């Protein structure tokens, strides 16, 4: 159960002797080590589960990186809900020294969100953006997600500004694109529209963006918004089979009266 949330974050034995037996045949299995740490936690044996984790890191084959990753995440969780800021910092410092620092940062961000320590999350987000944000688009998207879902849509947009200032130009389309999807999914779809309109305005040829745009409007389901978008799409330069793709999208959407206004235009372009 406890081990299920860690296996999520990372993307019948009943006694010490049972687990020690299972470890003989599966020394490299973090699920066994995690269930064993768990068993020792539902007994309020925190100092014993700490020991298991150190055994697990010295026992699991160093080639088995993903398995080692889970154990560190188990240690961060245990230290987060039972330890203290000093014990949590020691583990964090060691985990960053032994696993990839950035993924470890993002794991702690998730632990903070799950455990609803939002003050520490916010603070951490700013720190890891400061040191990985020059290279990593995701820190920005996930900070923006955080701010939007705590109703700080404004602060979200000023953090998108910071990303554009920190990221190289070839990632700008991606942040903005992903911040826009966020806006449609969780914040203000109107701001989502401004952002897409700005991209399309800068990359009029990039037909892939027009696609992401309309799909977002399809999911938002607003009637005139979707039609207005489709009619603007045709005037822009489309190839043969790509022009067909948009028609498939338009047809099966309006399906789910004016199902005729599209068919009469669907073959006027095979002609002209």
């Amino acid at each position: 159960d406890w081990t299920a949330s860690i296996l999520d974050q990372a993307q019948a034995p009943e006694s010490v002797a049972d687990f020690e037996r299972l470890l003989i045949g599966n020394p490299n299995s973090s699920v066994v080590w995690m269930n064993y740490m768990a068993f020792q936690l539902q007994l309020s044996e925190i100092e014993k589960a700490r020991e298991l984790a150190e055994r697990a890191l010295k026992t699991i084959n160093f080639r088995e990186e993903a398995e080692k990753l889970n154990i560190w995440i188990a240690m961060l969780n245990l230290e987060n809900t039972f330890g203290t800021e000093e014990t949590l910092e020691e583990v964090f410092s060691r985990a960053c020294q032994y696993m990839d620092s950035y993924t470890i940062h993002t794991k702690l961000l998730g632990i903070y969100e799950i455990s609803e320590k939002f003050d520490k999350a916010a603070e951490l987000f700013k720190a890891t953006a400061k040191k990985f944000g020059g290279e990593k688009v995701s820190i920005w998207v996930s900070w923006g997600d955080f701010l939007i879902s705590h109703n700080e849509e404004q602060e979200a947009r000023t953090i998108l500004g910071n990303a554009l200032k920190a990221l190289p130009k070839r990632n700008h389309i991606e942040v903005v694109r992903k911040f826009a999807q966020l806006e449609f999914a969780k914040g203000d779809p109107e701001r989502g529209r401004s952002l897409f309109e700005g991209l399309v305005a800068d990359a009029p040829k990039r037909i892939d963006l027009w696609n992401v745009y309309v799909d977002q409007e399809v999911k938002a389901k607003d009637k005139k918004k979707v039609e207005d978008l489709f009619e603007r799409i045709i005037t822009k330069k489309i190839t043969r089979k790509q022009a067909k793709f948009f028609f498939n999208k338009w047809l099966q959407f309006e399906e789910s009266k004016t199902i005729e206004y599209v068919k009469a235009k669907a073959t006027e372009y095979v002609a002209s």
